[PDB]
């Protein structure tokens, strides 16, 4: 709620991409009005991102060990890991970087 | 009520998707037994939709612009818009098309 949002704002990935902030500021209202849900907030916020290590054609075994691990995460971490995985497949976001964002959120929760 | 059901059945999105029609059939009983409200009926029914335009990747601006417009809609139109936005973000349902569906429900109301 206000909780998952704070945790989101606590993320280092979030803090290094000012575009994500300008996004959360302009999206959080519709989340308060119950127009959209947290999953949507994350997709909309992380879609504005633009700065992160890139790795093309990342190996399948690593991808799968990241997903088996994400599959076992706690609520908040899972939603973030999954949203970020979108960036890994569609924008080549380095898998290790994703693994760190997940680790970090894994702790905040 | 036996008014929203009719408004729902009036939407082209509903008429062009027989799947939504079947859904409504299986879902409405729980609505009558009062386990779910109509906003829920809307979500469930639309989750069954299959036919619609898929605009992949819609710039954040367009999104926020559609949400603030949805924000000031009437009750039924707000409910219909919110359920459809789920598809927008989760299935890349065209924002234009979405706007259309929302206009039509805005009218019936």
């Amino acid at each position: 709620n206000d909780l998952y949002i704070n945790w989101l704002k606590s993320l280092s990935f979030f803090q290094t991409n000012s575009s994500c902030a300008e996004a959360l500021v302009k999206v959080i209202p519709h989340y308060h009005n119950k127009l959209i849900d947290f999953s949507q907030v994350l997709q909309l916020v992380f879609s504005a991102s633009e700065k992160f290590p890139i790795q093309e054609n990342q190996p399948l075994p690593e991808q799968l060990m990241f997903l088996s691990n994400l599959e076992k995460q706690t609520p908040f971490a899972k939603a973030v890991g999954s949203s970020i995985y979108k960036l890994v497949t569609g924008k080549n976001l380095s898998l290790d970087f994703a693994s760190q964002i997940l680790k970090e959120a894994s702790i905040l929760e």
